[PDB]
Formats: structure tokens, C-alpha cells, sequence
């Protein structure tokens, strides 16, 4: 039975040597993979001239509600995924998470693009750099998409998520992908894929698929691609060297697996409720997903005083662990994908068994079984310094070993020595043996979670990486960062410092700098509609004398009686010199000059961005108030009866009689528009 | 003559076969380089067990006035550098931008450090982000400083500048540095070293250097590295497929060389003053450091009626161009730095006249004379797009090809086709083309000037990396970034996601996060002095009714008419259901509550951060504000006379009686010190 | 109280001067007729103002 491959917009297939995927609990092959003969090149070719200039015309705004209609047409449709997933041996709670995580993933990605993307094509991430003294040459960071494809180079462990948590940011970050998926699992990665592509949601070679070994692909990259990794280091580490991806300096952005520790503090001890959140969280994280999960804790450090009691409760809670058949009931842990995953991890227990111990059911796993079972295991090392297999030998399973410690100074040691991790976790209470551990232990972990009473209520675990932090330790785990929020579509942008003049800088980023050119025309900014908004378009206000009665009235209404404003005796020994008028009563008189008083477009305020007080407004001093537009921003109507609006940013810019700046900011506003969407 | 390298603490020297450096302008070796023999493994072991505790037990505060004392003593002695750079034929004015960027690099980090780095030795680069419903389990990103060194590799084009854009982010962000420079001009780079450790202020083992080969360095890193190279794509490419830099997954960052293009638009006509603008930055760049800078123009892209125009401009002003000795007066290009340079330069010049053109002086330069000189070179391409080796092959030196274009569409593809670029210049007045520009060539560039009229009178040039701007392209620009402000800090970092509940964050980061616990002590914070507030000493202030009355005192008071709050009508059609109270007044009437009246430490406030309104503050609706610290960064005390003193920023979270946040939002705080320390 | 008021400018009667010397601003006495009323639109306080409004090309 073929499984597909979508390439060039056609669901093709190839003609060669062929893997085939095997099931999981039961053992037959099902499905087949192939891709030989299929031209990767013309792949290559359709997703750079069809759905590349098709995705970078589009705006951001516009490119996270494809997202949303993804993750909402893909949300729909999940029953037929789970039947899929099943095949992997994985049980509905542990497919809950590859599905729904992904799926979150691309609500994540659709909030973040929503909320902090602008409507344009390009993304200035700075506000200003000032390079001159007269203020008629700056410089700005800008962010254009790439005009390439990206490679990803998925793994078996998830299919639906760690395809999706690749995708967002891929195509948030207006570029093309082409996902190859395992070829142990790939059949729920197609799933996925053809669930997106028999939508229209999607533009047309947006997105590729090649169910099988790729050969080809990888030897035929322009400059502007990026290839993204996750599987073994040994693997990685051969398409790092890859003569293409050094030859034309390619990103290559790898995550592999790691020692991941969970480490117990000196304080804890077995009366607490802390001790049975560590015992049930190491549990949890080695039982979920039969432990083949990147994030799994695989080096459990104790204090030497807690071994018996910590051995002898990951005794009393593993044993209640059945493993089985996913879909009969009483079945916890379900199975791993293949026989050969299944040799894998046990000729890996046969290394960590050449120097360690053994505390349970190890080594012991039947290999002529109709199915890829594996038990679940608990391992020991009595010198764990002294023992260099088990900070260097990981076994991709159930399996974890377990270790002493000396007194919070040799547990650092220990959780460092894994060469680079992936994710760690210290179970303590007292806050000051947290500090030390992030002191010394954040150089080699990618993601530490600090767990305690307190947290262990509403966490999402330890194996769950979340959609907006860091997924990517150093070292061993690759060094390539993922997921980071909107760090994650920075890595599909080329970051360009664009120099020039401001009024320039106005044009180019479409919007306002700080001494850009304006377009003054004879009425009021706030009764213009969303769309006869011009990032430009200023206002320069009446003014205002502030005066000795403006600090009185405004120190007696707010009841800000401070010293540089209401005592004169402690004014005259102040940095200022004198009474000074209140900061707040500038930013109030501010938005006394510029704001109509009608019923307009603008609805709200409800934000001010950066505000800096940088002279102070004295007695007999006149304020004279210059609002400009700075970005639009527009939002995207979720409901049909609600008003249609968006996000106008104006750059207010106060002055005095000898127009230097005091206290210049930038004001958040919800303009009504004039035409909807829906 | 040795050249003594400075590793373990002592100047040591090499043992065997040895390179010399010539004097460039008259052809004697003065110096002679080597590095065979030294203990490679024991330099990199010092380096880690002296100077990386010795920099990550200082704050990031103390790592930035460690910078300004390095700059302050390096300008100082700044003459005897002079001398060293006229051995490599460079002119006064050449090697003052060789100098004094290159402090001017240490003056800039030392003043992003400290005005936007912590007072402390994590680095939280994110606010917050809140992953429950109720509050208990949130996560930030901490950057923490690697453990181990920074092996950079220059080249011979700025060994002081090249270094020091080099050692200023490492040493900022807490990492020991091995310089490597280029052994054609090593002896700059050995003067610079010396001076910096003859000084006392660096820690031991906090800077090396291997004047000669590495040899067995790139052998012996641990995954705590960052390799950071500068110079040939072809040996950099050695570099990165180096089997242990791929086997621990150690950063590798490679600057290559490029082909910088300078596009001429259709707006600029002969009359226009762009015109002698264009081809006065042509020639300034392409003679500035002999055309010997790795932001060198090498491609003018001119449109097809302007060829002969810009071609006796260009020739017109560079035959004024005179080269020779720098020393004696009337001279304005220097030299070449080596002989074997000015052969490598004119195999490139006959492989570019191969397939193109000739306009002046290209090929005729004298092998045989006593010195490294190579005329000013201007090329001619008549057909851009049909010749493959004008954009694959650069002349690095003063060779800069030209060629036309056709109507800012072949422009366009002339400037994306040099596999990726380092920089590069439109010189238009018209702003749409220059958003075409960005829009569809910033992809292969990585710093682009708009050049126009108003920029050229303050522009800092084409060929001036800023020390706050992005210094790196893509492709064949190597694709690592550089310089770009806090982003050049951040690549010696290692950025950690940590988790836990809110008041474990608190304790981390030495801040406050949202809920943590709070240190309430019955009396009021802004009474206490900078070095006895501590991040959680809150305030939960007296409780003030907003009525009816303060709405119309404050719409009066500053003028602020709006709809929403003085008009009953439009209101209750509003979006709020009737009026509400101005959102700058509960801003002011905060304030009111936790501002003391008295004379305190408390010097000026300066600032706010950032505020939301969340929900709108109705007639009859209490406010109650809760003032709690979150920062303290102190600052150093330029001058003996001047106060001391800390910018505290202080979280201000005003609330209501059903507790619900209202206007959250935080204010910077000048708070005095105690004690001194300058 | 609770009584809104809306103001409704509109002029009336323009009547310029004849600058009686040659330094004084042109100007002309603009007479605005001010009709206040509230929200049933009944015209409470409605009255006249004069004003001396500049003028932008002078005669003599
Ligand atoms: N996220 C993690 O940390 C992961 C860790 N692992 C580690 O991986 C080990 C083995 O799992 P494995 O499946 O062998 O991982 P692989 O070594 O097979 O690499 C995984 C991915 O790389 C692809 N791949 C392999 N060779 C090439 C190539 N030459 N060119 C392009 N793509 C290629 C595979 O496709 P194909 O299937 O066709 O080879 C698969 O999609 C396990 O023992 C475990 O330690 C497993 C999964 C991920
Ligand atoms: N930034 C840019 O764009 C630059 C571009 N160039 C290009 O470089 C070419 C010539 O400069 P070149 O001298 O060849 O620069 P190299 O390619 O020789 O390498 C330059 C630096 O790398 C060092 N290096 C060389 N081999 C190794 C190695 N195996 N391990 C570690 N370090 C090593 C060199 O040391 P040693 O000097 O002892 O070899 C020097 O410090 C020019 O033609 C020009 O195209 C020149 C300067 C910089």
C-alpha cells in the first residue's frame, strides 16, 4: 500500500527500493514508503516561484489568520487522527498531546501573529537607532522573509506536533516548507498534510511533502534556504557536514537528544507533599509517550540520604504502570514504533548495564514479541562521577538511571556533566537553592523547570514544550533553538540594518521615525476613519501655559504632594533648580491639546508605550503637543457582529517655547474602520 | 624579530617553523611569527579555570565600566598604535577609523551595558509569560553566560577594530576570548593586547592570543564554545567542517567576503545633487583602506542611460586619487598589506577580464616594486546578466566592476544575484523606489544606505560597520550577524527558559514577577535608601473613590473632553455602556497614593514602562494601588562630585474592590544611594 | 443636572471695517447667532455674539 508524497502540487508517488511502516502494537506492515524518481528539483523550483511570492505578499496580519483557519480546520477534523496515531502504538493520552499540542501550537502562533506582528510585509523589530547629532541620519532593523524553502527534517516521535511546531513559524515567517516526516511514521504526518492542503486555506505549493528519504533535496539549496533537524546526533551531525549546507552556508538549526536531569534538593524530605510531586512527576515523564519523548528525564539525582526512599517510591508507583494494548482498558504505558526502536533501546540498557546496576525490570524485553513493548525501567549508578557511560549513553525509552549526590555541590556537578541538555528540573522549596541551580545550570539546560507545591497544581509537566519557550538546549542537544515565541520566526528572516534619513526610514518601514516628513492637512487626525490613515499625518496642537496654578490644581486633585513640585525650600536644593510642573500633568495637558472632544473613529486608549520625561516643564513655560501617526496595525473582525477596528499607534511629541523635546512617547488607539471583512 | 604570543599569563613565543610579516610600504620583514610548540590545551584550560569565574562572578554593570576603563586606557596611548598601523600601508586616515572604531566599539558596548543591562549576573531579556489560569505557573527566559571561551579568528583588515567589535560583546557577555588575528598585520593586534593587560583591569586569563597558527585549538573546545571567524569564504568553510566543532555542536559564526552592490536609480539625473554624491561615496569606499575593507563597494549598478556619465565621473575623480607612500603629504590611497595579497588581488582582476571590460589602470600593476601598491581599478561588464563570474569572483582590493541596468527591475536582480551580500547602497530621492529596494534586495543583504541629500551630510558611510547595527549577510556573506547592539551579546549567551511559580521567579531573576511573595514592612518604600530595597518590598496604599466629581475636575483640569467621560449620550452607546473615569487620572491618582510628600530618597521619577487599561474604572468604583519594586541596576558615578544613585523601576498595579487589575504598569525610579564607590 | 448640552455655532451677519489707517489689520465684525440646546432639543440660553474676525485682504 503506497503512501504519497506531495510534490509540485500533485500527491505523487515513487518507484524504487522501498521502506515500509510497521504497526506498532500489532506488528504488519500497513503502509509503504517510497520516493524514488521524484524530482526534487522541480519540487525545489514550484515551492520557490508559486508559493513563495504567493506567501510574501502576504501581510502578517493576514499570514496568522491562515493559521487560525488551519488550526480551526485542523481542530475539526482530529477524530481522524487519532486513528492514525493509534498505529504508533501510542495511547489516547499520549496522542492527546501530540495533536492537541500542535493544534495549540498554531493558536499560539495566530495569537502572537495577531498581537505583535504588523499589517505589512516587512517587520521593523527596533524602534529607532540615532546614528547623528543634527537627527538627519538613523538607522532602523528590518526583517524581510526569506525567498527560499524550508527543509525540515521531522522524527518519529511527533508526527502531527513537530511538524506543526515548524510549520507556524515557517509560515508565519512567509516562506515555503518542505516537511520530510520518518518514515517510521509518516502516514499521520500525510494525514496532517492532506488535511491542510484539501482546504484553499493554504496557497499552492506553500507546503511539500516527501514521505521517504529525501537523496536529492539537500544537494540542491540556494543560499536563502534553511534546513531545520531533529533526530539522532549521529545523523545531524553527517548533514551538518553535508558539502552543499557548508558550500552555500545554509542555516542548519539541529535538535538531538540529551541526558535530561531532574534533580532533588537537600530540603526535601519524604514527609513533604514535594517529595510525592517529584516521584509523580519523574513517573509521569518517563511513562508518557513510552518515554520516547525529547524532554524525557532520563537522569534522576538524588541527595545520598534519599536514594532507599526514592528507589523504594519509583518501586511502589512504576510497578501500577501496565503496559499493553493502548485501546483495551487498564493500559497506562503503551508500546514504542518498531522492533528495531525496541533493539535500540535495549542494546543501549546493555551499555548503561556494562557499568551501572539495576534497581527493576530492565534489560528483559521479549524480541520475537508480536508488537514493540518494552517495560519500563528504572536503572542505578553507585559512581556517578566516576562513571562516564551513563552522562554519555542515552537510552531512548523508559528507561532512566539513578544517582547520589553530595549536599547541592555535586548534584550541580552531575546536571552539568550531561555534555549539553535538553530540559532539566530541580524539585526544591527553598527559593535561594533555586538561584543556585539556575546559577550554574542554565549554561547546559535549554529549558529548567523549578517545581514545587506551588507550581505542581496547574504545570503543564515537563515534557510538554510549549509553544512560546525556548525547545533547544547546547551541546549535545543540537544548539539550534526552537519555538522561542516570536524568536522562532526570526530564524526564517534576514535581519537587514537599513541606514539612511528618517523621512526614508518612513517610507521603507511604513511608518513614522522620528524626524520624517508630515502630512499636515487641515483637520484632525482623530476624526479620520482607519483607512484614510497615513502613518504621517500629524497634528500640531495649540498650546498651553503651564503655570504655578497647573501644579497647584494637579498636585491637590491627583494628591501627588511631591517635594520638587508643592515645597519650595527643598526645590531650591533639588537637581532641578526650582518647582518643576508634574510629569503626569504634561502627559494629562498633552492629551487636553490633541484629543477631539466629538464622537469619532477612535474608541479607546488604553495604552501608552514609552514614556521618558527628559526636561523638566517649569512655571511659565508653554507646551506645545505634535501627534503623529506612527503604525495602523488593522485587527481581523473574529465575530461578524462586532466592529470592525484596529490598532493605531500615534507618536506624541511634546515641546516648549524653545522646541526642545520634554517628554516625548507613543500612545496605543483603537480606530474604528470604514469597511469590515466579513 | 619574535613576535610573543600571550597565553597562560606569559608572553610566550613558538618554536620552529615560522611566517614574517613584511612592512608593507617598503618590503622588509620587521617582525617574524610563530606559534609551534605552545601548549595549546593548557591556553584554553587556563583561560577557564582563571578568567570565566573571574568575569561570571562580575555583574553585567561592572562588565560594562570594565569596558569604559579599557576604552578610557586604550585612547590614552593611542599613538603608539599609529605607528604599528603605518606598517601595513595604510594612511593616517585609514588607521584612524582602524583606532578609534575600534574604541569607539568599546565606548558604545560600555554604554549599552549600562543603561540596558542588569545589575546582576542572569539576564531575564523577557517581561513575563504566563502559561496558567490562576496564576501559579509562569516562565521567563534568563540569559546566562557560557562557561568557556571565545576562539575568534580576524583577518588583516582591522586588527584593532576586527578584535575589539570582537572582545567588547564577549567580555560583555562574560566569556574569556582567545584572539587569533591574521599574521600578515599580528603585530597591531599584539600592541592592543599588551596595552589592555598591562593595565590591571581585565582579569587574568580573561584574553589570550596566538600570534601564528592555531594549530590544536580547534581540537580541544568543549560544547561551552563559540567560534567566531573573519576572512576567506574558502578557508572558513575548512572551518566549519572541522570534525569537533561538528561533533560538540559549538557556535560557529563565519564572516565571508562579498559583493557589495551600489544601485544608481531612475530618479537621479546629472543635474541632481545625488549624482556627485554617488560617485563621491563610489570612490571614498572604493579607496577607502586601499579597498581593502570587507564592506567595500565592488559592483556599481547603474541604470543603462547614465553608463557613460557615472564612467566619466568616475574616472574624472579617480585619477585625482594619488597612490603612493602615506607618510609624505599629497597622498591619499596607501597600500596593500602584502605582496602575496597584491598577487591574490590581480588573479581575481584577469579572472574578472576573462569575460569583461576595461576602463582604466586594471591589470597593469607592477610586480616587482618595493612595496604593495595596486592602482585604483574601475571595470566595465556590458552584459550583467550573461556573465556568471562578475557576480562570483571579487578583487579584494580597489577593483570595483560596473555595469548597467534596466529600469529598477534588472537593478533589482543585478543586486539580489551576488549570492548574498554584506552591504549595500541605493542613492535615489524618490522614497518608492527605495521600498521596492528594501522590499525585494534585503533578503541578500544585511546593511543597506539609502543615500540621499539629506543623509550625506551626516552620513558615517558605506564602508563604517556601526557598533550598533547588524554586521553580517547571508549566502555568501557567511550569514553570521555581528554587532548588532544587544544581538552580539546574546550569541555568547545560553538562553534558558525557566519555569516555576511566580515567587520562585522572583528569587531567580533577583526581581519581581506578578505574584510573588511580597515583603510588606510597615513602613514605606520610597523612604528607604537604594541599598536596602529589596525586589518585593511592596506597599499596598489607602483606597480612593473615583467619583462623579473627579472625572469633570480632571476632563477640566487638563482639558481632555472626550466622549467616553464627560458626554452621558454617546456613552451609553459606546462600546462601555456609560462614562467612565479617564484613564491618565487613575494613572495620576496612583501616584497620589504611593508618592511620599516628603524629601526621601526618592530623586525624580523620569518615566513609565508600560501601561495597559484593562478595564474601565467607572463612577463609584474604588482604586487601590500596589506599589512593589522590581528592579535596582545601579550606576556607576562618571565623576567624583556627582550624587550616587540607582534607576529602581518600581511595578505599580492599581486595583478595585472586586480585585481586579485595572491600569498595570511600571515607572523607572532615580533613587539615591547610600554609599559611593568612585 | 444629568442634563446634556450641545451647542450649535452659526454665523450670521459679516459687516466688515474699512481699516481707517494703513497699519491696522483688516477685520470685520462677525456676528455668530449661538443656539444651545439639550437632549430633547429644546433651545435653552440661545443668544448672539460678536466677533472681530481678521480679514485676509485689505483695501487701504
Ligand atoms: N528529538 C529527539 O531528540 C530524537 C531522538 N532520537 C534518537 O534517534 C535515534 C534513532 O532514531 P532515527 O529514527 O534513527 O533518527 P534518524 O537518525 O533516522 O534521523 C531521523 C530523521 O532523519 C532522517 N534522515 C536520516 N538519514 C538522512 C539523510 N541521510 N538525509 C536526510 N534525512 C535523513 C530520517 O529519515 P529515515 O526515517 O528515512 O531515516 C528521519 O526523518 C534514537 O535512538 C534516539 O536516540 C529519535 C528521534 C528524535
Ligand atoms: N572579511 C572579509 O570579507 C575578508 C575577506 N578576505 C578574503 O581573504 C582572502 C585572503 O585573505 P586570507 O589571508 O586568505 O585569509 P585566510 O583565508 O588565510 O584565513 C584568514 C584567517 O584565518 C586563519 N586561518 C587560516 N587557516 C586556518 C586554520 N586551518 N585554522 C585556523 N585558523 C586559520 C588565518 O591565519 P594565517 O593568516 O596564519 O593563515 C587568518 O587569521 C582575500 O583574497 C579576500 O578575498 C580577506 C580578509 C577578510
Amino acid at each position: 500500500q503506497q503512501l504519497a508524497s506531495f510534490l509540485s502540487g500533485t500527491w505523487q508517488s515513487g518507484r524504487g527500493r522501498s521502506r515500509l511502516i510497521h504497526h506498532a502494537i500489532s506488528g504488519e506492515a500497513l503502509w509503504e514508503v517510497t520516493s524514488e524518481g521524484l524530482d526534487m528539483a522541480a519540487a525545489r523550483q514550484f515551492a520557490i516561484e508559486k508559493g513563495a511570492p504567493a506567501l510574501r505578499a502576504m501581510t502578517f496580519i493576514e499570514r496568522a489568520a491562515m493559521l487560525k483557519a488551519v488550526a480551526k480546520h485542523l481542530l475539526s477534523e482530529k477524530e481522524r487522527f487519532y486513528a492514525l496515531s493509534a498505529q504508533t502504538g501510542a495511547t489516547r493520552a499520549d496522542s492527546w498531546v501530540d495533536i492537541e499540542g500542535g493544534i495549540g501550537t498554531l493558536f499560539t502562533y495566530a495569537s502572537l501573529g495577531s498581537r505583535e506582528l504588523p499589517d505589512d510585509t516587512l517587520w521593523p523589530e527596533d524602534e529607532l537607532i540615532p546614528l547623528s547629532k543634527e537627527g538627519g541620519f538613523a538607522a532602523r532593523h528590518l526583517l524581510t522573509s526569506k525567498s527560499g524553502v524550508a527543509v525540515h527534517i521531522n522524527a518519529f516521535n511527533f508526527p502531527c506536533w513537530g511538524m506543526l511546531e515548524k510549520l507556524a513559524p515557517t509560515w508565519l515567517g512567509g516562506m515555503p516548507a518542505i516537511i520530510k516526516p520518518a518514515t517510521a511514521t509518516a502516514q499521520l504526518t500525510q494525514a496532517m498534510v492532506k488535511s491542510i492542503v484539501d482546504s484553499g486555506l493554504v496557497p499552492e505549493g506553500a507546503i511539500s511533502l516527501i514521505c521517504g528519504s529525501a537523496g536529492d533535496l539537500l544537494d540542491h539549496l540556494d543560499s536563502q534556504d534553511v534546513v531545520t533537524f531533529t533526530g539522532s546526533a549521529a545523523t545531524g551531525q553527517m548533514l551538518r557536514v553535508q558539502p552543499n549546507i557548508v558550500a552555500k552556508s545554509i542555516p542548519f538549526t539541529m535538535e538531538a537528544d540529551s541526558l535530561n536531569c531532574c534533580v532533588l534538593g537537600e530540603d526535601v524530605t519524604p514527609d513533604q507533599p514535594e517529595f510525592a510531586l517529584f516521584i509523580r512527576e519523574v513517573v509521569r515523564e518517563m511513562t508518557t509517550k513510552a518515554g520516547q519523548k525529547c524532554t524525557a528525564i532520563r537522569r534522576i539525582i538524588v541527595p545520598q540520604a534519599l536514594v532507599n526512599a526514592v528507589s523504594d517510591a519509583l518501586v511502589a508507583r512504576l510497578q501500577k504502570v501496565v503496559v499493553g494494548d493502548p485501546a483495551q482498558e487498564g493500559v497506562k504505558m503503551g508500546a514504542l514504533v518498531n522492533a528495531e526502536q525496541r533493539a535500540d533501546v535495549q542494546e543501549k540498557v546493555n551499555i548503561l548495564l556494562a557499568a551501572g546496576c539495576e534497581i527493576r525490570l530492565g534489560g528483559q524485553a521479549d524480541l520475537s514479541a508480536a508488537g514493540a513493548f518494552f517495560p519500563p525501567t528504572l536503572l542505578y549508578c553507585p559512581q556517578p562521577d566516576e562513571t562516564p557511560a551513563v552522562h554519555a549513553t542515552e537510552a531512548f525509552g523508559p528507561v532512566a538511571t539513578l544517582m547520589p549526590a553530595q549536599n547541592q555541590r555535586h548534584a550541580l556537578q552531575l546536571a552539568c556533566a550531561g555534555g549539553g541538555s535538553l530540559a532539566g528540573t530541580l524539585v526544591t522549596a527553598d527559593p535561594q537553592i533555586a538561584r543556585q541551580f539556575i546559577a550554574d545550570a542554565a549554561r547546559t539546560h535549554g529549558r529548567i523547570q523549578i517545581l514545587n507545591e506551588e507550581s505542581a497544581k496547574e504545570s503543564t509537566g515537563h515534557g510538554s514544550p510549549l509553544p512560546q519557550l525556548v525547545h533547544g538546549g547546547p551541546g549535545r542537544a543540537g544548539g539550534g533553538e526552537e519555538l522561542g515565541g516570536l524568536r522562532a520566526v526570526k530564524h526564517y528572516m534576514q535581519r537587514t540594518a537599513v541606514q539612511g534619513s528618517p523621512t526614508m526610514l518612513a517610507a521603507i518601514s511604513k511608518q513614522w521615525v522620528r524626524g520624517a516628513k508630515v502630512e499636515e492637512d487641515r483637520i484632525h487626525p482623530f476624526r479620520k476613519y482607519f483607512e484614510e490613515l497615513q502613518p504621517g499625518d500629524s497634528l500640531l496642537t495649540p498650546r498651553r501655559t503651564m503655570t504655578e496654578a497647573d501644579i497647584v490644581n494637579f498636585a491637590c486633585l491627583s494628591g501627588d504632594h511631591f517635594y520638587a513640585h508643592m515645597d519650595k525650600i527643598a526645590a531650591a536644593e533639588s537637581i532641578f533648580g526650582e518647582r518643576v510642573v508634574h510629569g503626569y500633568f504634561v502627559l494629562s495637558a498633552a492629551a487636553g491639546l490633541f484629543v477631539d472632544a466629538g464622537v469619532g473613529p477612535v474608541i479607546a486608549n488604553y495604552g501608552l508605550e514609552s514614556l521618558r520625561f527628559i526636561e523638566p516643564v517649569k512655571p511659565g513655560d508653554t507646551i506645545q503637543v505634535r501627534l503623529t501617526c506612527k503604525r495602523k496595525t488593522l485587527k481581523k473582525q473574529r465575530s461578524a457582529e462586532e466592529k470592525p477596528t484596529g490598532v493605531v499607534e500615534w507618536a506624541v511629541e511634546v515641546f516648549n517655547q524653545h522646541q526642545t523635546p520634554v517628554a516625548l512617547y507613543s500612545i496605543l488607539t483603537l480606530v474604528a474602520r470604514q469597511h469590515g471583512d466579513f
